[PDB]
RNA sequence: UGUCGAACGGCAAGUGCCCCGAAGCCAUCGCACGGUGGUUCUCGGCUGAACUCUAAGCCAGAAGCCAAUCCCAAGACCAGAUGCCCAC
């Protein structure tokens, strides 16, 4: 609604600053071989899309952002701060 | 005050009383220091079977416990290491 942000990955790791206003790093490990880019340049501006190929193996990461993001002693449904898991989805491609 | 003849000097008042007093001791009266890693459950959640967290496969983390730092130290009987050495 109101809070401008940025985000950032660096290789490894993936890291969250002035999320909601704290203007610090949230760091999460991820393991080898599970490869992220964004699309915050222009055209989505929002999506983190989390490519790979184990159900589970990037199915245990893409479940803790949605875990980092709660926000606790506060009415919830009123405002939706948080990037958070979007819509459960199998993307296959011809593109 | 008393007292050594009087000063000087002391002494007696179970340390005369008093001011100051180093050393030592001591004060939340002074001062210094006391911010660490795993493990799990609440739990957010993952896969889906037979659609959702779990029936198996699973991350994750506050306290918690657990060691660790810390204090003690083999009656835990240390075949730990090491220094030195007899008579008969």
């Amino acid at each position: 609604a109101h809070f401008p942000i940025n985000v950032s990955v660096d290789g490894q790791n993936i890291e969250v600053r002035n999320f909601l206003g704290e203007k610090r790093v949230r760091r999460q490990l991820v393991p080898s071989s599970v490869k992220v880019s964004q699309t915050d340049p222009s055209k989505v501006k929002d999506e983190i899309i989390f490519d790979g190929n184990d159900l589970e193996q990037v199915s245990r990461e893409a479940a803790v952002l949605h875990q980092m993001c709660l926000v606790k002693k506060k009415d919830i449904r009123k405002f939706l701060d948080g990037i958070y898991v979007q819509t459960k989805t199998n993307i296959e491609g011809m593109e």
